[PDB]
This record gives C-alpha cells, sequence and structure tokens, in this order.
C-alpha cells in the first residue's frame, strides 16, 4: 500500500541523524502534549524542562530507541503485517508505565512536523500520504498492547 519508494526515499533524509531529527519530533510532541515529559522517569525523578530531559542519556536513548522502530517501519513497509506482534509487545510496554495510546497520534503528528522541517517542497502530498498509511499501521499495530 505506501509506496515504498516515496517512504524510502524521504526516510534517508532523516534516518542519516537520527538524534538531531528525534530531537525535532520530540521538542514538538513536548508542545502538543506537556503532559508527556513527566512520563520520563529515570533511576528516579524526572526532567524539569523539555530541554534538561535532552540532556538525559536514558532520553536521548529513547530517541534513538524510536527511530529505530520508525526505522523498521521503513524496511518492512511492503509487509508490515510481520512486525505486529513486536509492536504489539511495544504498545503494552508503553501502556505499562502510563502513556496512552492517544499520544501515538500526537507523535505522528510530531513525525510529519520533523519530515516537513526537514524535507520542505520535497515532502509531497504524495509522499506526506505515505508516510499518514504507514505510521496508521504501525499505531493499529501497537493498540493491540492495551489489554
Ligand atoms: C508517545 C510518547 C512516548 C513516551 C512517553 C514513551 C516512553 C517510554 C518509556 C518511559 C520507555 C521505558 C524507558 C526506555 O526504555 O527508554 C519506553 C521504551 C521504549 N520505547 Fe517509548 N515512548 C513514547 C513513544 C515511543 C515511540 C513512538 C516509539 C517507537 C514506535 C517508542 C519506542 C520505544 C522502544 C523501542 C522502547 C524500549 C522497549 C523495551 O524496553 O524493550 N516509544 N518508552
Amino acid at each position: 500500500r505506501p509506496e515504498p519508494e516515496l517512504i524510502r526515499q524521504s526516510w534517508r533524509a532523516v534516518s542519516r541523524s537520527p538524534l538531531e531529527h528525534g530531537t525535532v519530533l520530540f521538542a514538538r510532541l513536548f508542545a502538543l502534549e506537556p503532559d508527556l515529559l513527566p512520563l520520563f522517569q529515570y533511576n528516579g525523578r524526572q526532567f524539569s524542562s523539555p530541554e534538561d530531559s535532552l540532556s538525559s542519556p536514558e532520553f536521548l536513548d529513547h530517541i534513538r530507541k524510536v527511530m529505530l522502530v520508525i526505522d523498521a517501519a521503513v524496511t518492512n513497509v511492503e509487509d508490515l503485517s510481520s512486525l505486529e506482534e513486536y509492536l504489539a509487545s511495544l504498545g503494552r510496554k508503553h501502556r505499562a508505565v502510563g502513556v496512552k495510546l492517544s499520544s501515538f497520534s500526537t507523535v505522528g503528528e510530531s513525525l510529519l512536523y520533523m519530515l516537513e522541517k526537514s524535507l520542505g517542497p520535497a515532502f509531497t502530498p504524495a509522499t506526506r500520504a505515505a508516510w499518514s498509511q504507514l505510521y496508521g499501521a504501525v499505531v493499529q499495530a501497537m493498540s493491540r498492547g492495551w489489554d
């Protein structure tokens, strides 16, 4: 369904520097949902600022994890069904720590923003639709974990 090449070629722009792009995504995510900032708990305590967390090792490591899972959706775009069981367990893991499934819609909005910022006009209507469809499928798979 999602045109693989549109997904792959657009992803290569951000996958180059995952951490930098990941930050852009999370900055927009925290602006859309401030309530997420506290959900990051290290060996106790959290982050005073959106910006303070962007210094935490755990938090940066999480950026990387997020981008790796999006990378898996890209390398499995021609057969996302294979990822279903992994994403369901990932969904459960997030439910376990207090994240609401609805927050993953915000992540999607944030992902598109990150792509808009990086690609500009190269982020075409067709590319945008492909991403909405891909990410929508990822989140559908993850929703199996809220059981
Ligand atoms: C919606 C906002 C999100 C919040 C508040 C959140 C929060 C967390 C927290 C607290 C952890 C446990 C600590 C850690 O392992 O770093 C975690 C783990 C993880 N998250 Fe997220 N997360 C969010 C979105 C995402 C997204 C969109 C993805 C990718 C699809 C993702 C991928 C992962 C992975 C791969 C792990 C490690 C799972 C494991 O321990 O096996 N997270 N997340």
